[PDB]
């Protein structure tokens, strides 16, 4: 399945996550926004935690390149910089693409690693002033998509944008039922974001250019949702599945 779940490091422990990828799931990778889910990025994780499923890492900012520590070993998809684009650690698409030259050396093995672009937050200029300023031997495979909106419409629109625009397959890394417009409102009640799930998950699965598709949810501190709607929690504050949770972990969708 595409379905992966992201966590974010600030949880200090990849343990929670396990329940994810138990007996049934169709849940097939995760990311955590860093390098590695076992290790001193989240340093509280068990040392002897098993999570059966692709660990996607990422490259957060220029810095985390220079942090000394290390890929999850046997890494397939490498995560460009999050949200550049924001003032996130903010770059100049010239500023990032330099960085993407030492970024872009990671891929040691090309036959069995691929780059994906860094996600922006919104400003699509941004990502094409990026792509153009690389060397064409470092053009990641995959294009990295953060969206947040709250109807079918304007998500399948927006998602066809982003397709349209820069013509690679797509990583869908972050996306729930939330705009930052802020004339536009949030989910009115939980059954909606069930129902948006369902929608979304459906038309994710049936799109052959959409590779992977990351619900943003699954955290235990409400501090780790951003703002994001708690009515799009995939995991309550005390670490276990919410019904969201189950629905996204057994499908998504009928
Ligand atoms: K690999």
């Amino acid at each position: 399945g595409k379905a992966g779940i992201s966590w974010p490091a600030q949880e200090l422990t990849s343990d929670p996550i396990a329940k994810f990828f138990q007996h049934g799931s169709k849940l097939s990778w995760h990311w955590n926004w860093t390098k590695h889910w076992k290790g001193p990025l989240v340093p509280e994780t068990s040392d002897d935690l098993e999570i059966d499923a692709e660990f996607v890492p990422m490259i957060w900012s220029p810095q985390s390149l220079d942090d000394g520590c290390d890929l999850q070993e046997g890494w397939d998809l490498l995560l460009g910089f999050n949200e550049p684009d924001l003032d996130a650690s903010h770059r100049s698409p010239q500023e990032a693409a330099d960085v993407w030259i030492q970024l872009a050396q990671l891929r040691t093995d090309p036959d069995n690693q691929h780059l994906v672009s860094p996600a922006v937050a919104s400003n699509v200029e941004w990502l094409k002033e990026f792509l153009s300023l690389i060397p064409e031997e470092t053009y990641p495979t995959y294009l990295a998509v953060h969206l947040y909106t709250t109807t079918f419409d304007d998500f399948v629109g927006k998602m066809e944008m982003y397709h349209n625009e820069f013509g690679l397959p797509i990583i869908l890394t972050e996306f729930c039922m939330q705009s930052w417009d802020e004339g536009v409102p949030g989910p009115g009640d939980q059954q909606q974001v069930h129902d948006y799930m369902g929608q979304t998950t459906k038309w994710l699965d049936e799109t052959d250019y959409i590779i992977k598709y990351c619900w943003f949810g699954a955290v235990r501190d409400t501090a780790n949702l951003h703002d994001v709607h708690p009515f799009n929690r995939l995991m309550d504050e005390h670490g276990e599945i919410t019904p969201l949770g189950f629905q996204y972990m057994y499908g998504g969708h009928e």
